[PDB]
């Protein structure tokens, strides 16, 4: 799986589908069976996605995620 990109009013969001994975392993976001998790304006930003980004010297505040 390759770059994907969200593209949202708010912003584009890039999800690297290979980017992330090639440091992170694919496990980082897939408890060993992958799947499609749904992604939304509550999931995106209460914890999927976010709490990595809160426990990873990464981007956090709306505009390091979304485009601007
Ligand atoms: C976390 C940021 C992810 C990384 C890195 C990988 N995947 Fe992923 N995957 C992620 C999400 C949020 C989703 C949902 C995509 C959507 O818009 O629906 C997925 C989905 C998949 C799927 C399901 C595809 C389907 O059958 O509908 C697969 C098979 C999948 N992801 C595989 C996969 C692999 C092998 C990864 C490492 C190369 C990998 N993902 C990384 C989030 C993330
Ligand atoms: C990545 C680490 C994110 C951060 C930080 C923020 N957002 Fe986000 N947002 C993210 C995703 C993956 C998505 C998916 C698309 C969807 O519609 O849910 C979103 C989406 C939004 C939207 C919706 C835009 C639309 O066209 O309706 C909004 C309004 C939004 N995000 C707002 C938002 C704000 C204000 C943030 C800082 C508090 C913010 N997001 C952070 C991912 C991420
Ligand atoms: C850890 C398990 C992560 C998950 C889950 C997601 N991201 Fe991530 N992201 C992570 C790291 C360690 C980094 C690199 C930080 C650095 O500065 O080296 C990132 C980076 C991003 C970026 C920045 C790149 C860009 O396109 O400008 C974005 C936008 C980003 N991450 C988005 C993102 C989204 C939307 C996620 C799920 C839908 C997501 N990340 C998950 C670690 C992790």
């Amino acid at each position: 799986a390759d770059v994907v990109t969200y593209e949202n009013a708010a912003g584009n969001v890039t999800f690297d589908h290979k980017a992330h994975a090639e440091k992170l392993g694919c496990d980082a976001c897939h408890e060993g069976t992958p799947a499609k998790i749904a992604i939304d304006k509550k999931s995106a930003h209460k914890d999927a996605c976010k709490t990595c980004h809160k426990s990873n010297n990464g981007p956090t505040k709306c505009g390091g995620c979304h485009i601007k």
